[PDB]
């Protein structure tokens, strides 16, 4: 019986930027005040992660532990801690929920800073160390999570609570790209039946605008990517029209407003590139259009347009895990899923263990994957 | 009796960029179907106007008659003209209102399709000609209205009916600045009692903006403006807060941010700077702080920030006319003017004839300067 133990499981381990992840048996510290344990049973992987990996993240720290799509069971918690337990399924968030800050009190924004000084440099607020090591060494945790491990410590403000009968390998998901699409559309933009709506980059996180602007009653669901094969996947999500830039002269933008005689109601970058953005942008009405930017920028990158776009009657926004605060609607969204009223199971093209997450890492780049989710037993 | 008859009257006219004005008899001819001719008792003039007489529009048309902001009494309409008669006090508008366009019957904007093509070629739509000549040769039209003359000739639906009681001297600057401040408040930003406000330039707009924001019951009302003396101006408009840029080695939006322990709830540029504008985004709350440009603004240049500014719940947007429908709206602004609801009178620092709009142009340029209001009859 593992409470107040330290724990020795395996992780996978990044030490250098850009290398394979190794498979190491690691130390898992008990809980402080604050914290949970969670034995993590299943956890995905996304761009996100590979950011860092790849070594391009300014705020990447090595040695880490990655991962923040995850879905487990809490083995034990820390002094204080009274809204989880052992033995309650759990699904850990990047995005704390503190209720307590001006953040969360402001009812304005899911933002909320709480732990974000300590997660940000890979570690725990209550002492400002880290949980892991190997033989004697720390390693840094990643944003607040760590998932890819079968055992995290994570703050107790980032655990949301969820049904105990909700399968652990599908609402992995539900930490990260689906609810920041569905939301995009219900939260931040707060997309009307009858809305025009055009989609910037069809992958996992453009895939769940999609069901997001079709579930709220959009009409014209228009699809852009660089790569043709993704629209037949992207119909099913609810992409009712597609266009690739590579077919046109024209910047896509004009393509966007040809194809709608004006312009669309609501646009979504969801792909992180600062000139699709602008484009994004560009191609909504004049008068009333908004694009929400999903899409994340590499450092320095900048988002341009002329003024006259703004004062024309067009809005910029972006949003951070679909506006949804993380504690209290993460367990809304499981119950949406098994209700059958959300999809997760469809956006799962891989399945494979935490053994083969080098090859998790390739998928990202394969036209035809989507999430791989990863077992983390072997 | 003038219907009918084409009046020979005073107006100031461009010949040629940057040159001096000439004030010259000029002829006005009837109104055609759909038109009105005023009489011009009291025309103000702003950046609008400069901007086209330096020739900073390369596709500016000449010779023309400029000026948009004015007032006066109705002397004739042309044929199936409904609206007004003879003897109306009026305020032309540049921004038409038809209720009849896709734009008008959206709901969402204020921005009227309907004459566009005459007015932006400084012309007539009825046969796309001019009402203006000198010893035959014709003059252009500007804006819709061409209020630097005794006499214009516009088209009704660009036609504000007003209180004849109001003095025409004081409401000729309900067609431009005064409502683009206060609207950009009170319809564009919807700000709420409470709110913290910074606003960038504290010339007429600006102190617009103020009013606007004092009258919705904003708490901290920070003026921004690199001339230190405009602030004693701006405290009566309610600005209760100042900050020269050029008093801090920091840019301002980390100064702002500073005096307000993470930003401000609404900001708004009143410059036409896109590098304010971009600070004006920058100083917003994290979370839900919104910017709104104020103003059109400007030409070739791009603004810029980097996306996580918005994906971090920053909202940028602008207004044209502070969100106001203006055969509509303007004369209730005249009516809340009548009712001591808004300012005018504060706004106005100059009365000078048409004979001297050379002198009102250099005031353009000169820091204790606001809004100057022409009597045209000398
Ligand atoms: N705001 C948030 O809270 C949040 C949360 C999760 C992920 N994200 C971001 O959303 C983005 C998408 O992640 P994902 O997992 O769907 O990625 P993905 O790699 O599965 O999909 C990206 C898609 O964009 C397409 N694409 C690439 N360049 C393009 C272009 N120039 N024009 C059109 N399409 C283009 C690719 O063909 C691919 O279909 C990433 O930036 C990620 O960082 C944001
Ligand atoms: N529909 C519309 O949006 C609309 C209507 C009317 C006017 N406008 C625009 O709004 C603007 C204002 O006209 P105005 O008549 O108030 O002009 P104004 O010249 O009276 O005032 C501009 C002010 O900005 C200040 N300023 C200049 N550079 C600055 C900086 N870098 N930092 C801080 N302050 C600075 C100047 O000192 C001045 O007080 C103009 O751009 C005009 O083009 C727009
Ligand atoms: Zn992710
Ligand atoms: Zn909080
Ligand atoms: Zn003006
Ligand atoms: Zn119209």
């Amino acid at each position: 019986a593992t409470q107040g133990q330290v724990i020795t499981c395996k992780a996978a381990v990044a030490y250098e930027p850009n290398k394979p992840l190794v498979i190491e048996d690691v130390q898992v510290a008990p809980p402080q005040a604050g914290e949970v344990r969670i034995k993590i049973l299943y956890t995905a992987l996304c761009h996100t992660d590979a950011y860092t990996w790849s070594g391009k993240d300014p705020e990447g720290l090595f040695p880490c532990i990655l991962g923040h799509e995850a879905a487990g069971i809490v083995e034990s918690v820390g002094e204080g801690v009274t809204e989880v337990q052992a033995g309650d399924h759990v699904i850990p968030c990047y995005q704390a929920e503190c209720r307590e800050c001006k953040f969360c009190k402001s009812g304005k924004t899911n933002l909320c800073g709480k732990v974000r000084s300590a997660t940000g440099v890979g570690i725990m607020m209550n002492d400002r160390k880290s949980r892991f090591s190997v033989n004697g060494k720390p390693i840094y945790h990643f944003m607040g999570t760590s998932t890819f491990s079968q055992y995290t410590v994570v703050h107790d403000v980032s655990v949301a609570k969820i049904d105990p009968t909700a399968p652990l390998d599908k609402v992995c998901l539900l930490g990260c790209g689906v609810p920041t699409g569905l939301g995009a559309v219900w939260n931040t933009a707060k997309v009307e039946p009858g809305s025009n709506v055009a989609i910037f980059g069809l992958g996992t996180v453009g895939l769940a605008v999609a069901e997001g602007a079709k579930t709220a009653g959009a009409s014209r669901i228009i699809g852009i990517d660089i790569d043709s094969k993704k629209y037949e996947t992207a119909k099913k999500f609810g992409v009712n029209e597609f266009v690739n830039p590579k077919d046109h002269d024209k910047p896509i933008q004009e393509v966007i407003v040809d194809l709608t005689d004006g312009g669309v109601d609501y646009s979504f970058e969801c792909i992180g590139n600062v000139s699709v953005m602008r484009a994004a942008l560009e191609c909504c009405h004049k008068g009333w259009g908004t694009s929400v930017i999903v899409g994340v920028a590499a450092s320095g990158q900048e988002i341009s347009t002329r003024p006259f776009q703004l004062v024309t009657g067009r809005v910029w926004k972006g949003t951070a895990f679909g506006g949804f605060k993380s504690r209290t609607q993460v367990p809304w969204l499981v119950e949406k899923y098994m209700n059958k009223e959300i999809k997760v199971d469809e956006y799962i093209t891989h399945n494979l263990t935490l053994g083969e997450i080098n090859k998790a890492f390739d998928l990202l780049h394969e036209g035809t994957a989507l999430r791989a989710v990863l077992d983390t037993s072997k």
